[PDB]
């Protein structure tokens, strides 16, 4: 005959929330045979990128800033060898660190005006993080959720045989919209 039936149905609890950290490290670089014309050509690049940050909306008390890294090469122009070049460059890095996650876009798209003041900057599009950071405290009601929808189509009458629980899933709704996220999980139920 047969010896025991059973029903399995994966349960999906999906969800789109808004970010609500935006981490956005705008790096910038001067080179110069002098150091002290290195820091204040870096100091006046640092305050004209605070004033376009905060044009776009950032707050003086979002923007952090560590010691620029200078690198003295012991090199000079006056030199006629092929690599010439400035004694010392420097690099800095203002740290954008903000609740504001609808900034994003529009700080990376109107950046390049800055080149107006000759500032050289560099923004790694693989260290601009939009988290959800609130993520672990929303998974335990979307497992209930999840495994509450599978238990609904199951009824749609034995005990649990198995059940199991994927791991979460954290993407991006849109190409163009890196501040939602589209957060999913499943939970698989077997019953008798």
């Amino acid at each position: 005959k047969t010896l025991e039936r059973s029903v399995s149905v994966k349960g999906l609890s999906q969800k789109e929330v808004e970010a609500d950290t935006l981490i956005l490290p705008i790096k910038f670089t001067r080179s110069n045979n002098n150091l002290t014309n290195l820091y204040e050509e870096l100091e006046q690049d640092k305050e004209n990128i605070i004033k376009f940050l905060k044009e776009q909306g950032v707050k003086e008390d979002e923007i952090n800033y560590n010691s620029p890294n200078i690198i003295d090469r012991l090199s000079d122009p006056y030199s006629n060898d092929t690599q010439a070049a400035y004694r010392y460059i420097g690099t800095a890095n203002l740290l954008i660190y903000t609740q504001n996650v609808k900034l994003g876009k529009s700080i990376l798209e109107n950046i390049s005006s800055l080149a107006k003041f000759g500032i050289v900057t560099k923004i790694d599009d693989y260290d601009i993080e939009y988290l959800y950071t609130k993520l672990n405290e929303i998974k335990p009601q979307m497992i209930e959720e999840a495994t509450l929808n599978a238990r609904n189509a199951a009824i749609k009458l034995g005990k649990i045989k198995k059940a199991s629980q994927g791991q979460f899933s954290i993407n991006n709704r849109d190409k163009n919209t890196p501040y939602i996220k589209t957060i999913r999980v499943v939970s698989t139920i077997e019953y008798y």
